[PDB]
């Protein structure tokens, strides 16, 4: 590197740089795909928003390849680089609630977990993943969804400003009122635009939260899929139902002989009156013989914290998904066929249901594609032996191409490393265009490019 | 203020300051004790280390009272001023994790869930208390204890180093090894000694937790309470039981009849494999008729996020606490009797039982005192109407006091505004001296007295 370029970065910045040689550096590079093994010139984790600049203004001049980092959680690897700089958000961590204005002002770098944390002091919340160490970053910038969701809405459907780091070191405001391009393509456009420093969030009044969770036997799963498209197509916004195929995990409220073998966890809540909601979860839990069943009124700060069962993180995945206009009895039987070959005790199946306030939102008004598809399928392949990688990267292969048919789109925030081709089919022509002229003006000679990339 | 030292002290600060007549003032300056309404005269949100040590110095030299802010927690009002400064920590949020070292290192301000979402996106926890948006901050330097702290003890029992801003603006590192006897006294002396920016904690491996919640009526409280207290006095450190008896919340779970009524709420868990759990807690769940029983085997991060069930911040809090080396059967039945008086749904007289890992640890290791007496009383009045503060005090004013015969000590973190009385009571006389000559060498003019506070 240049001596006086590094030493005007070292001038302006005020957080920790992590070199190759320093005792936390294999640490420091590793993302929760671990899959993904790559070593970064540098690791610059910045502490503030001047750091940011300063960072972005380094990568710029000396030429490394950006990496940005929030929560790691890239299913594609992205938030690592090899041979670059790895701009590493994880300390910008901090949240401002106003419980008066239900607002909340959160850094780019915060997990869903500390996020939560801060608005619920103040009994608020908004939309966000369902697992507590998810960077609230990457989540947001592709739009968002979760236990929230069918009630209140996508992250980004309750995002009201930004603040960002563009490619040539400028700070900008985006917000319906100021740098609205930028603003429509932030929300539901991942990091190609810069570096999101700083999110504002509209919050809501949520109380406890009537919630269940109870596993289904495989020789059940036609009735109980079945039960579950037709139950959710006229669904209050209150319910959310969502199916989870899997090995039954080796819990004590599940009989022994159930461990280890394929079965349907399915986890359901209901956001409003936590009396209404034990009438609405008892009338759709018994589409089936209800094994291991858990029934509890939750703080959602709690209902956050809960996914999944096992509370096992793996070490490496593969993940195919789509999203489905409808959920055809011959999509079922081929979920259900595919479920029965799960080979590892981290893999899932997962079965979605979006709409709601998702679907009510204008196509045209975000970045985020597919809001009336309400179906999401994740063939979420995870294991720990990288020996096995080839086995349980098939089983996901082989049921995505079975069910290639009936799936439209894509979640951006669930590619793998391999599909950065289905970009264009995943936002449309009409969103990709709309999307490549607000690159062509905040970035167009794609300094970021380490993420779900669209050219300028 | 002296325009110099002012205009020196923002040169070197890069946080944010609020003003009394900045819009934000009112909601930056309320705690959680609502009881508490004052005004300081500078609100300094500091963001780094170097921000701490420009605040401290600023105050010194201009002669302000100092507050410290954390989480904001604190029952005796101590981190909000009239008329001073309040150097807030609470953007100072950032946690690092090593999974491989089982080390995390976090900054002075963090929330207690902001800290177990990162350390359990690894599988990883150490002990800290029951409600996630307390301050890790003051939490920690009075001792800290909850879930976990019968198998891993209290949460400075798991505390390696602290980087310190002392009085004069110095900036310390203190541990086993590096100013040991500054090292010592943060261990359970509070705020006392200076402003912890970083704390750093050895880790532990928390998989999933088979835990309980259930009501017991009033009707077998004699038989319920002495179950626990003579179930504990034996129990293995992998059970934590814990009685709140407070009227029942109105939640499905429950019977209508039982709501807004006198009950006990035991909430129970197993730190260990859950199966040895679900045969443990079914041991200790039938003292009494269960009522409105939760089971669950959960992830430890949602365990933290579970207290208290209906999930009701209250705006106004009283506090009576203080340590038991017994449990009678006499004083159970004046307990009960008081019990029986509770007003607001808010309000718990909380009983609890210290112990296992927390008593192995020798006396005179750390400032905690109080490791020797098992169970804690704490007469916890809370509510929201501020005409009815008088009626809900004097509950806990008078519970302590029929109590008084049992009770001695007392944690210097459930104080409330009127015990400054207290504090020699609480160390004990050897303690307390030790503490001084600490004072005398850290804190000499006693920059830092809002907290139970040590003169020098
Ligand atoms: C276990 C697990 C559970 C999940 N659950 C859900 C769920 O319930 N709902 C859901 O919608 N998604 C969910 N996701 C997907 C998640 O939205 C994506 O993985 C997302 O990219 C994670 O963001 P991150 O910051 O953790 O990832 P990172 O790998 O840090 O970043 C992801 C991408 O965003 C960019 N980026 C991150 N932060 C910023 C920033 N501040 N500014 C600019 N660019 C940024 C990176 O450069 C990269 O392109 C889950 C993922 C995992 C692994
Ligand atoms: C709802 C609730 C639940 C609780 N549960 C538990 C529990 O399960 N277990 C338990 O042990 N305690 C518990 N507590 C008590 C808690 O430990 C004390 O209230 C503690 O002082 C709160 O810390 P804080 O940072 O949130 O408070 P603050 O009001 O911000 O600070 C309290 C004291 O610590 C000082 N201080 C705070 N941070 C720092 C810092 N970084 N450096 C120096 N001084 C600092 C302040 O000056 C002040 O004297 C609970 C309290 C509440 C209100």
């Amino acid at each position: 590197l240049d001596p006086a370029t590094l030493a005007a970065f070292s001038a302006a910045f005020r957080g920790e740089l992590i070199w190759p040689s320093d005792a936390d550096y294999d640490e420091a590079r590793r993302i929760w795909n671990g899959t993904i093994d790559r070593r970064p010139a540098l690791i610059a984790r910045c502490t503030s928003t001047p750091d940011v600049v300063a960072a972005v203004s380094f990568a710029r001049k000396s030429g490394l390849l950006v990496a940005v980092r929030g929560g790691g959680h890239s299913m594609a690897g992205h938030s690592v680089c090899d041979g670059g700089i790895v701009i590493d958000l994880s300390l910008m961590n901090s949240i401002k609630v106003s419980r008066r204005l239900r607002r909340a002002r959160a850094q780019g770098g915060c997990l869903l977990g500390a996020f939560d944390t801060a608005t619920q002091a103040h009994m608020l919340a908004t939309p966000a993943g369902v697992v507590s160490h998810v960077g609230l970053g990457g989540l947001v910038l592709g739009g968002g969804f979760g236990w929230l969701s069918r009630k209140y809405g996508l992250s980004i459907d309750n995002l009201t400003s930004v603040e960002i780091v563009t490619a040539d070191g400028g700070v900008l405001t985006a917000s319906d009122t100021e740098n609205p391009d930028l603003f429509w393509a932030v929300r539901g456009g991942g990091g190609n635009f810069g570096v999101v420093t700083a999110f504002e969030f509209d919050l809501h009044r949520v109380g406890p939260v009537r919630f269940a969770s109870t596993y289904y036997s495989l020789d059940e799963g036609p009735q109980v899929i079945r039960a579950w498209r037709d139950h959710m197509a006229t669904a209050p916004d209150e319910l959310t139902w969502a199916l989870y195929l899997r090995l039954a995990p080796p819990l004590p409220e599940l009989p022994a002989d159930m461990h280890g073998k394929p079965v349907i966890c399915a986890m359901s809540c209901w956001i409003g009156d936590p009396h209404e909601g034990e009438r609405q979860l008892e009338s759709i839990l018994h589409a089936g013989k209800p094994h291991g069943l858990t029934k509890a009124t939750l703080p959602y700060r709690a209902l956050q914290a809960y996914s999944f069962p096992g509370a096992v993180v793996p070490d490496r995945i593969y993940t195919k998904s789509g999203y489905l206009n409808e959920l055809s009895d011959e999509a079922t039987d081929t979920v259900l066929e595919h479920a029965a070959d799960i080979a590892s005790p981290f893999t899932q199946l997962e079965l979605l249901y979006l709409g709601g306030a998702v679907a009510r939102v204008p196509d045209d008004a975000t970045a985020y594609p597919n809001r009336q598809s309400p179906f999401v399928t994740n063939l979420a392949a995870a294991w720990m032996d990288p020996t096995e990688d080839a086995r349980h990267t098939a089983w996901a292969r082989e049921g995505y191409r079975a069910l290639a048919g009936h799936l439209s789109g894509g979640y951006v925030n669930f590619m793998n490393p391999g599909e950065a081709d289905r970009t264009r089919e995943a936002y449309g022509a009409a969103k990709f265009e709309r999307l490549q002229g607000v690159k062509a003006k905040y970035d167009p000679t794609n300094l970021f490019r380490l993420n779900q990339n669209i050219p300028p």
